[PDB]
């Protein structure tokens, strides 16, 4: 390896841990490409979070963070985020950026664009109906979904329907993040950041900072197993999704952080440790079964494994129970 490809990868090993061993294991050239694009959004979102930089001065970055890509000069100084230095060192990922072949420099450019016109379009309102929280998703998300579809179609490795299929990539996308933000509620309000949409915490309290208040907590548990049967809707294209690849390492690198996510939703359902910060994941429990699970069949037995435990444990009194029951039941016969 190159000494900037060798830096890439440690960044990414720094700054995702998450994602960092399933990009490893990619075959041929779905690694590096993977790599550089999880890094080239790790950048722009480190913008986008950076409450220190201006309105003003954060829209044209963002829409205009696609053509640094080909400013071989191009680095930011000014961030106070903590991956800071993918910013400060931008030129050594542009750098590798510019050295994977044109087919996956042409996905990855055209999602860096359109994602940051997205986030720029969210800088000046929150998140108020169910709609606009699928568009913002969409935005930091489900575009990573649809890139990456697109990146494994490119390669040959997989056929053209998975990088056609937007609905379903999206959906990929989607769930991942509405299961994240439902579960840093706590660390996101006491970081002053607001992604739970309006319309729905608005029928329960006047503020959503009111449920971290004690007193709130079975409203607070009510709107969080709303928000996850929400997110729920979308294990079916999450099925459709993986019951498509071809290639063992794409599927691994595609079920992994779709499972650890049903896990923490299972966790998270009906929990009023929510409001108190992290959950008990039984994260261990999600990273043994994947370890195995390398088939759809595998896959889909622990998906109806959560889905089971979350279904016994919808309270009558629940709102959305019946909706939660739905859904449950749906998924189990996809
Ligand atoms: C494969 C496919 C079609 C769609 C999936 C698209 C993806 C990967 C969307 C990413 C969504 C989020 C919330 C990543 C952060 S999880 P994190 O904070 O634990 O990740 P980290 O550790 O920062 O790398
Ligand atoms: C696997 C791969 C190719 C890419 C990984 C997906 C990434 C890094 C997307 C960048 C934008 C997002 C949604 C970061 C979520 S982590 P967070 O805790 O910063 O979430 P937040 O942006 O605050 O909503
Ligand atoms: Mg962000
Ligand atoms: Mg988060």
């Amino acid at each position: 390896l190159s000494s900037s490809l060798k830096t890439c990868y440690k960044y990414l090993n720094q700054t995702s841990r998450s994602f960092a061993a399933v990009i490893q294991a990619l075959d041929g050239e779905m690694r590096n490409a993977v790599c550089i694009f999880y890094l080239v959004l790790r950048a722009l979102d480190t913008l986008e979070d950076d409450m220190t930089i201006s309105v003003e001065k954060k829209v044209p970055l963002l829409h205009n963070f696609h053509s640094f890509l080909y400013q071989p000069d191009w680095r930011f100084m000014e961030s106070k985020e903590k991956d800071r230095q993918v910013l400060e060192d931008f030129p050594t990922i542009s750098l590798e950026f510019r050295n994977l072949a044109e087919k996956y420099q042409t996905v990855i450019a055209d999602i860096c664009r359109r994602m940051g016109i997205g986030m720029a379009e969210f800088l000046d309102k929150h998140v108020t109906s169910e709609q606009e929280w699928d568009k913002y998703c969409h935005y930091v998300a489900g575009l990573v979904g649809i890139g990456l579809s697109r990146l494994f179609s490119a390669s040959e490795f997989e056929d053209p329907l998975v990088g056609e299929d937007t609905e379903r990539a999206n959906s990929m996308g989607l769930f991942l993040q509405k299961t994240n933000i439902i579960r840093d509620y706590l660390e996101d309000q006491q970081g002053g950041r607001e992604f739970w949409p309006q319309e729905v915490w608005s029928r329960y309290v006047k503020k959503l900072g009111d449920f971290a208040k004690p007193e709130n907590i079975d409203l607070a548990v009510q709107c969080l197993n709303e928000l996850i049967t929400n997110a729920l809707h979308h294990i079916p294209d999450v099925i459709t999704y993986l019951s498509r690849l071809r290639n063992q390492s794409v599927f691994n690198f595609c079920a992994i952080p779709q499972v650890m996510a049903i896990a923490t939703l299972a966790a998270c359902y009906n929990n009023q440790q929510v409001f108190k910060g992290a959950v008990k994941i039984r994260k261990g429990q999600a990273v043994t079964l994947m370890m195995d699970a390398t088939n759809m069949p595998a896959v889909k037995a622990i998906i109806y494994q959560y889905m089971e435990e979350i279904y016994h444990r919808i309270p009558d009194s629940d709102p959305s129970s019946s909706k939660t029951r739905q859904i449950i039941s749906t998924i189990r016969t996809q």
